[PDB]
């Protein structure tokens, strides 16, 4: 709620959402597009309210369900700057492990989605405080129709890029598991990887996780 | 003695380095070829009789040193096929370590030579049998003059050329000393390296050895 991603016409920009998401939701019947009940703007972007049972996640727009409260309400949901405005929300839980206790900050991330449909490559994301013995979650969104997941690469990038920093040997760590909870279909999948290749190093080869189970 | 390296003038092409041998000889009067005791070609391949005392490693032609012995003296050497006819000699001995326990063999390796005055750099060699918790010596030669050594790549190289190859995650060991004497100046220098890059492996970037002691 404090502004929309597309910001005298480009004065009143994210005044006139409110009226293009409401239109939208009245053209696309089919296809509705949820908001997720949680208790504040950075519990939500922690990813650990993507709970749908006992009167939660309902509907935007025209098509939302008539459900009364007993004190107020407040609902989250993210958008997109185009005229279709759904995405779809993905938990993902990461297990980190290893031998060397060695904390880290601001590392950057990139995460692909491969499923039955189509395919996510290149979302990037970053996580602050990374250590060893952890179990750190978030939330990632996309706007392309995945269906059941398959499986899911993960790298995390270099920042440097001179030609001396192949060498002074890079952090890295043993990743067991990732769990993945689904937005809308609430499905709990369990990733893991074989007995080869478990050893996330930074700048160097991402590792290729598939269904574990 | 078998046969030398440059093979109706073609024919009689190793019945006349017996006379362009000693011919050097005569020339290179400051630089002498020394020739070193062993008692089998098979036990020289290997680099365990690199050994100066006790009236071993002679000289070879003009300026060889009058020393009678009791029974026949098998001496050897290696050369070169062009009119300079001297080749310096090394032994490296390497200690294997690790965890798993995997034996392989017809592996190919490139090691480096570094030193005060000049540097060798793609020298190739290869070691059938190799596994963990073994030490293993050869006979290494080159034909640039070097020094006192400083610091030695090594390189484990990769056979396959495909775009497969970089997963099914590759063999590696934990590489902690290189011993190496060199041939005339009978100096036994002892290399090692950091807490870090200490994992040679297949297809991967090269260790880096430093003068340790």
């Amino acid at each position: 709620g404090t502004f929309q991603p597309g910001c005298d016409q480009l004065v009143k920009c994210s005044h006139e959402r409110s009226v293009h998401l409401f239109i939208d939701s009245l053209l696309n019947e089919e296809n509705p597009s949820k908001a997720y009940r949680c208790n504040s703007k950075e519990a939500f972007e922690k990813g650990l309210c993507l709970s749908c049972r006992k009167n939660r996640c309902n509907n935007m727009g025209y098509e939302i369900n008539k459900v009364r409260a007993k004190r107020s309400s407040k609902m989250y949901l993210k958008t997109r700057s185009q005229m279709p405005y759904k995405v779809f929300h993905y938990q993902v839980k990461i297990h980190f492990s290893g031998t060397e206790s060695n904390t880290y900050t601001n590392q950057a991330f990139e995460i692909s989605l491969y499923g039955t449909v189509a395919e996510s490559e290149n979302i990037p994301f970053t996580l602050p405080e990374v250590s060893t013995n952890k179990t750190y979650s978030f939330l990632l969104y996309t706007e392309v129709d995945i269906g059941e997941l398959l499986m899911l690469k993960l790298k995390w990038i270099s920042d440097s890029y001179f030609s001396w920093s192949n060498w002074w040997s890079s952090p890295g760590f043993d990743i067991g598991k990732i769990r993945v909870k689904a937005g809308e279909t609430q499905k709990k999948v369990i990733f893991c990887s074989r007995e080869k290749m478990s050893y996330l190093q930074k700048g160097k080869s991402p590792v290729i996780f598939v269904k574990c189970h």
